């Protein structure tokens, strides 16, 4: 039934593909070379996602048995404790990050299931690797942007499925420095640097930091609420700018590529007063995201976790 994990590589060596300081237009060749030095990483990311997808599905004791023997067996094997190995910037790091939230979201989806031994495996694994990711942060001259959001989304679920406080403490920080950088306007100045690519990344550092206030919730915290609810100023100025990019084309200096609105409007709209203007997003599902713990249309309906 549950297949032989693959094996987990302590080092991760990813590639960065953006040609220009505004991190918005890709070099082709560079982008295979990274796909292709992630692809064993981006599989076993998508593997544990569907297999703990499965469980929140129908409760299927089997599937949450083989995403938690997955997980123990890259705890086991000490995987991306190793080196990060720089290229041409920090793309393993990110890597890392985005690995660290598809895995603790998986382990979260299924820890109801996870017996006394399988903990002792898997939790010290998670909280290294969210600690390893914080210490990048520590360093002044690296700028917050969505990537610090992205930071946070799986420290704060490591912190939440390991019962760490320092991580979640450490998470909730990361989410609250990104809702006290959304501007009257809706916009993130950091991710507005970004060239064709500004409304993308502006889709890109509203997905953790909904998912960030999702956890919160399993907790009985409403987040969404912060700063009187400023989150909904950068989720209005994304889904107008999926529908027009002429805002984003006027306040940048390039012309936009078209953006699909990311799974973050399945949880959105269910929370949101008045979920109508996620209607046209909401038709473009289901989202798969390994990265915001896999599937996102499943996970709004049912929950993130199936028992409280």
């Amino acid at each position: 039934a549950c297949p032989a994990p693959p094996p987990g590589q302590p080092d991760i060596r990813a590639i960065g593909y953006y040609t220009d300081k505004a991190g918005s237009v890709i070099d082709p060749a560079l982008q295979q070379q990274n796909k292709d030095a992630t692809a064993p990483l981006d599989r076993y990311a998508a593997d544990v996602a569907r297999m703990s997808d499965d469980y929140l599905r129908n409760g299927d004791p089997a599937a949450a048995q083989c995403t938690l023997s997955w997980l123990g067996a890259w705890a086991d094997d000490g995987a991306m404790l190793g080196q990060m190995i720089r290229v041409n910037n920090d793309q393993s790091f990110y890597m890392r990050q985005w690995m660290l939230d598809a895995v603790a979201m998986a382990y979260l989806k299924v820890h109801d299931q996870a017996n006394p031994q399988q903990r002792a495996r898997i939790d010290p694994w998670l909280q290294k690797l969210a600690r390893a990711n914080l210490a990048y942060w520590d360093n002044p001259k690296r700028r917050r942007n969505n990537h610090y959001y992205w930071g946070g989304l799986g420290v704060l679920a490591t912190g939440l499925a390991t019962d760490d406080d320092a991580l979640w403490q450490a998470g909730h920080a990361a989410f609250q420095k990104g809702i006290d950088d959304i501007q009257d306007d809706g916009s993130l100045p950091l991710e507005m640097a970004r060239g064709q690519r500004a409304l993308h990344y502006h889709d890109y550092a509203l997905a953790p930091l909904v998912m960030m206030a999702e956890l919160a919730r399993l907790r009985g915290q409403d987040w969404y609420a912060s700063r009187n609810h400023a989150i909904d100023r950068l989720a209005r100025r994304v889904i107008e700018g999926s529908r027009d990019p002429a805002w984003f084309n006027q306040h940048t200096g390039a012309a936009q590529l078209p953006l699909q609105a990311s799974g973050w409007v399945e949880f959105y709209r269910l929370r949101s007063p008045d979920g109508g203007v996620f209607d046209a997003a909401h038709a473009r599902g289901p989202f798969h995201s390994p990265r915001l713990g896999g599937d996102l249309t499943l996970m709004a309906t049912h929950g993130i976790v199936r028992t409280p």
